[PDB]
């Protein structure tokens, strides 16, 4: 009869196939293809730090199974 | 050639086909239905208010293309 919409936040852990060498802008890339976030709206954190773009994960100390956060731009 | 996590706040918006005379508890079991949260898992909010499992749609103004917000609750 009536549609209604119902806007809802998860919290939703994503896994990632990368290398020690991917730049952060190519896992921002990666995000993107999953799940459909432009890469200019997204923030990566790893122990408190922002991630810089033309970084790497080593560049971090970014480990296999480390787990990084994202948070998007408002 | 690594796995690692990036846990983030998701955002997913859903449609639900309603009557304005459908109770709350009634639309959480569509919500059940289409995502697989259970109705007492649900916290459901609109304009601001939670909504009460007895109460009907209409009783809070909700009319065609309203939009609910919906967090999770334990």
């Amino acid at each position: 009869s009536m549609q209604i919409f119902v806007k809802t936040l998860t919290v939703k852990t994503i896994t990632l196939e990368v290398e020690p060498s991917d730049t952060i802008e190519n896992v921002k890339a990666k995000i993107q293809d999953k799940e459909g976030i432009p890469p200019d709206q997204q923030r990566l954190i790893f122990a408190g730090k922002q991630l810089e773009d033309g970084r790497t994960l080593s560049d971090y100390n970014i480990q296999k199974e480390s787990t990084l956060h994202l948070v998007l731009r408002l």
